[PDB]
């Protein structure tokens, strides 16, 4: 199935993967396919006193890159030569063509700051989004089979039934995958 797609380290994006991307009211763009679903997600979350935003959905290749780049930089300020700085951005940032990000299925959702907390939506958003379709894609307790570190902000599209699956389960994405077989 379309929205089940896997994408890490192990699993590149295919060469030649379309997508058709809605823009959002912040410029961020989303595969189109998902649009109605975080548009009830965001719907439910602000009926419950809850005020998201979409600080990042799609990214180019080139966009990716810098991210990645940019998180190396701040492991080399901290005294991390530039090999193990790599390696430690990678546990953050997808090196490009390993991010969902570049599926359009995923965004980074964060507190508006000025309704909410970060840590007000990322609660609500942990409890809530299955109902949706999105899972939280890098859950804490998973790092040993994500290879990514807790990121309460990233929000992955799998649609309804196996998102609530994933959720009541507890389960990370290629644990829901490989069970499949
Ligand atoms: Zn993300």
């Amino acid at each position: 199935e379309w929205s089940l797609i896997l994408v890490n380290r192990q699993n590149p994006i295919p060469a030649q993967y379309d997508v058709e991307l809605e823009q959002l009211s912040n410029g961020e763009r989303i595969d189109i396919r998902i649009s109605p679903y975080l548009q009830d997600l965001f719907d439910a979350a602000r009926a419950d006193g809850v005020y998201p935003i979409v600080a990042s959905g799609y990214r180019t290749t080139e966009k990716q890159q810098e991210i990645m780049d940019e998180k190396v930089a701040e492991y080399k300020a901290k005294g991390y030569t530039s090999a193990q700085a790599k390696a430690e951005a990678e546990t953050w940032v997808a090196v490009p063509g390993t991010s969902e990000h570049q599926l359009g299925l995923a965004v980074d959702i964060n507190a508006d700051g000025i309704h909410s907390t970060g840590n007000e939506v990322y609660r609500w958003l942990d409890e809530n989004s299955y109902r949706f379709g999105f899972i939280r894609r890098y859950p804490p307790d998973k790092t040993e089979i994500t290879g990514v570190s807790n990121e309460p902000w990233h929000y992955r599209y799998v649609g309804i039934e196996a998102a609530t699956k994933i959720y009541h389960q507890g389960l990370c994405l290629e644990e829901y995958l490989n069970t499949e077989k």
